[PDB]
């Protein structure tokens, strides 16, 4: 009955490592598609292509983004779903009214391999595909929708320029060609200023880089980083690419649209590449099991 026992850690070790291994080959391969997606849209900013030439990217990344949810549906070959958390019963990525959402649940389970032995088993898919900060990964900041104007938000950041930032989210809103507002999230005035084509704006512990000409009443939100799905981001990228871009107005919103989703892409290649690095010293420490040593814990290892 000691062979029960031994069996049950046994498999248990077995299908963790197993499921790590193939964890770390699935964020290799996430890792690759976001690359291919980054490569795609910087491609996408170029000024020689043709609406239909954007549209052919819009149809790469769409292709992309559909083969990142068959990535993150990978099963485990016992048929079990590997980015699932401990509910690994069912698909956990689902297709919804346009939209990529996590049926699985919030919980890395501690696999025990030996008495008071644990190993880590995977991340839950949330974990990679759906909470991955956005903007520089502390701030985010867009074109607000209904500008007319062609200003473009190059750049921004929290910056000790002009204080300390209270994490609050703030407006820069023009109220002429040369002048701006900033405000707070109840409306009051925090500070004004001229307007310079590619010169920072400092307000509040935050900057903000703007150029082209914002018309009045045109604005640009900044606040703290929240979280977006790597589908959702692909998503409004194929969408951005799509939009008509015949004035000049148009071609900014694009671009603004672009280069948003592309700060954000670049988190979420962040993420893939920090969680696959996470998870190595688990692997190796496995890996390397027999190298690194009468009970039941150490008849284990010397079957492994």
């Amino acid at each position: 009955r000691a062979l029960a026992a031994i069996t049950r850690f046994g498999e248990n070790a077995n299908n963790v490592q197993n499921r790590l291994g193939l964890q770390e080959n699935a964020l290799a391969q996430a890792g690759d598609k976001m690359a291919r997606v980054t490569e795609l849209a910087v491609q996408s900013n170029n000024s020689s292509l043709s609406p239909d030439d954007r549209k052919a990217i819009a149809s790469e990344l769409t292709a992309l983004r559909d083969s990142m949810v068959s990535l993150a549906n990978s099963t485990d070959g016992t048929g079990r779903y590997l980015f699932a958390g401990t509910s690994d019963g069912n698909a956990p990525f689902i297709k919804s009214n346009g939209n990529v959402l996590y049926n699985g649940d919030q919980t890395q389970k501690q696999v025990e391999v030996a008495p008071d032995t644990f190993v880590s088993d995977t991340l839950p898919g949330s974990e990679i595909f759906m909470r991955i900060r956005t903007g520089d990964g502390s701030v985010d900041a867009h074109a607000n929708a209904t500008n007319t104007g062609t200003g473009l938000l190059l750049d921004f950041s929290r910056d000790a320029s002009s204080g300390s930032w209270n994490g609050g989210s703030y407006s820069v809103q023009f109220t002429a060609a040369d002048t701006y507002e900033v405000r707070d999230s109840t409306n009051a005035l925090v500070s004004t200023g001229t307007y310079k084509d590619g010169e920072d704006i400092n307000a509040a512990g935050v900057r903000m880089r703007i150029s082209g000409a914002p018309a009045v009443g045109d604005s640009f939100q900044i606040g703290a980083s929240g979280t977006k799905d790597v589908f959702s981001t692909i998503d409004d990228m194929v969408a951005a690419l799509n939009s008509d871009t015949q004035t000049p107005t148009q071609k900014a919103a694009m671009i603004n649209t672009l280069q948003s989703s592309m700060r954000d892409i670049a988190q979420a290649s962040s993420k893939m590449i920090d969680a696959r690095a996470s998870g190595g010293a688990q692997l190796s420490v496995i890996d390397n099991a027999n190298s690194l040593l009468v009970t039941l814990k150490t008849t284990l290892s010397s079957i492994r």
